[PDB]
C-alpha cells in the first residue's frame, strides 16, 4: 500500500520579511504568516482532508500555523504533538543576522553552505549573544527529553535529521503505517532534512532544495515509508517558484 | 493546599450572546469571548501559572479559549488533550431555544429547574431535530471511547458527572498527584459537575452554583485530591458576581 501525509514551513514571520536568522528564537507569525496559513487549511479543505494527528515543534509560529490550518478545517479537535525534535535547525552564531549582510561580509558560496549543505556546521552560539538566554532560560527545554545542557548550540542540517529521525520513525511513521493523516508543521530546514531522508536524496543534491513557507507539501510514501516520487508544492506553480526564488534570494547579493 | 488546578468555563460565544441554549452545537467564540479568553490568559500569567498539560471538551470554544490563553502565557508548547467526557452537557431537545423566551412561556422557574436541577434530565434530541445532523455526523464523535450510537441524546447534571467522572480518575486526578500544573478548559455546566464531586456539594446545593464565562477558577486540593476549600474565582469579585448575575438573568423575563 501507499501513504500520503502533508508537511509544511510556516507561515511567514517579521524575521523572514527582515531576512534575518531566526532559528530557535521564537518568533511569532506576522499578518502575513497568518493569511499564509489560513490559506494553507482552505486548500486542504477543498482537498477534504481529514486529519487524525498533528506533530509541530515547539517553536510557536509552527503550532500557531497548526491551529489556524485546524481551525479553517473545523478540525481543533485533533490531536497535537509538539517536540523540540521538529525544531528548525540550530542557527548558532548566526541567529539574528542578517542573510544578505552575510553573503556581503562572507560571500555567496559560503553563505549557500551555511544555509544549505548538509555537512557544514554553523559557529555555536555563545552565552555573550543577545539571543543565548531567552533560549536557553525558556522552560520549554527544561522538559525535553535531552537535558538543557545537552542541548545543541549549532546544528549542521546532518545535526538536524540525526535529531529528528528517532522521533519520525518511533513516533509519526508508526501512525503512517496505521494508515493514518498526518500533518507536519514545521520549519524550512528541519523538513528538508525530513525530505532529504524520505526521498534518499544525496548529500549534495539537498543543497539545492529550498522550501517557502506557508506552502502544503504533498508527499507519498510506499510501503517501505520511502517516497514513492519527489515531494510536490500544492498551489499556483509560478507563485511558488516566485517564493522559493525569494528564499534563495535571502542570501545573494544585489545586482 | 498540597495541589492546585485551574479550571474555567470557555469564553463567551455567538449563542451565549443571542442567549440560546447550545450545549453539543460546535458553535465558535465571538469577539468578546476571545477577549475573555485572552484576558483569563493575562491573569494567570500574572499570578506565575505554568501550566504542564491542559484539557478540554471537543467542542471548539473550550479548545480556542486555552489556545488563546497559552498564547497569552507563551506556553503554546503544553501538551493538549480532549475529550468528549469534559463536553457540555447536553440539553437534548432544547438545544437551539431562546433561554428567555422559555422563561415568558413556561415560567422563570420552569427555566431555572431544567438549567440548574441535579437530577432533570431534559427530553432526548431526536433525528427531526433542526442540530440534529450537524452533531452526530461529526468525525469527532466517530472516535469516542463509545460508539455513536451510545452517545447521549440529553443528559441531567448527574448523567455528566457520571460520564466526566471517569476521566477526572483515569486522566486528570494521576497528572495533579504527581504534582502537575493542570488546566481545565470546559463548560458551564460540565465545570460544575466536577466541582461537585471535588468540593464534595451535596445534590441540593449544586443548584445555586452558576459559573460565568472566561473567568479562570482556582481549585486547592488535598492528598486525596478533595477541595480544601470553596472554588476561588481569580479577579475582582464584584465584576465576577456581575457576570455571574448576568448568566442566571438569562432565564428572567426582563
Ligand atoms: O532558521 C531560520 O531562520 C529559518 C530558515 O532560514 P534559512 O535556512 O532558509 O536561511 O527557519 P524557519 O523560517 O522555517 O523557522
Ligand atoms: O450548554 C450551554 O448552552 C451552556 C450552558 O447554558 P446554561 O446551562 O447556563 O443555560 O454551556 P457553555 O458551552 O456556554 O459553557
Ligand atoms: N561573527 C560572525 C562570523 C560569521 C559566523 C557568525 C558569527
Amino acid at each position: 500500500s501507499k501513504y500520503k501525509l502533508i508537511m509544511l514551513r510556516h507561515g511567514e514571520g517579521a524575521w523572514n520579511k527582515e531576512n534575518r536568522f531566526c532559528s530557535w528564537v521564537d518568533q511569532k507569525l506576522n499578518s502575513e504568516g497568518m493569511e499564509e496559513a489560513r490559506n494553507c487549511g482552505k486548500q486542504l479543505k477543498a482537498l477534504n482532508f481529514e486529519f487524525d494527528l498533528v506533530f509541530t515543534s515547539v517553536l510557536n509560529r509552527s503550532i500557531h500555523t497548526a491551529w489556524l490550518i485546524l481551525e479553517e478545517l473545523g478540525q481543533e479537535w485533533v490531536p497535537v504533538e509538539s517536540s523540540w525534535r521538529l525544531n528548525e535547525r540550530h542557527y548558532g552564531a548566526l541567529i539574528g543576522l542578517n542573510r544578505e549582510q552575510m553573503a556581503l561580509n562572507h560571500g555567496e558560496e559560503q553563505v549557500r553552505l551555511w544555509r544549505r549543505s548538509y555537512n557544514v556546521t554553523p559557529p555555536p552560539i555563545e552565552e555573550s549573544h543577545p539571543y543565548y538566554q531567552e533560549i536557553y532560560n525558556d522552560r520549554r527545554y527544561k522538559v525535553c527529553d535531552v537535558p538543557l545542557d545537552q542541548l545543541p548550540r549549532s546544528e549542521s542540517l546532518k545535526d538536524v535529521l540525526e535529531r529528528l529521525l528517532p522521533y519520525w520513525n518511533e513516533r509519526i511513521a508508526p501512525e503512517v503505517l496505521r494508515g493514518k493523516t498526518i500533518l507536519i508543521s514545521a520549519h524550512g530546514n528541519s523538513s528538508r532534512a525530513l525530505l532529504k531522508h524520505l526521498e534518499g536524496i544525496s548529500d549534495e543534491d539537498i543543497i539545492n532544495i529550498t522550501l517557502p513557507t506557508g506552502v502544503p507539501i504533498l508527499l507519498e510514501l510506499d510501503e517501505n515509508l520511502r517516497a514513492v516520487g519527489p515531494h510536490q508544492f500544492l498551489g499556483d506553480q509560478e507563485a511558488i517558484q516566485a517564493a522559493i526564488k525569494k528564499v534563495e534570494d535571502q542570501g545573494k547579493v544585489k545586482q
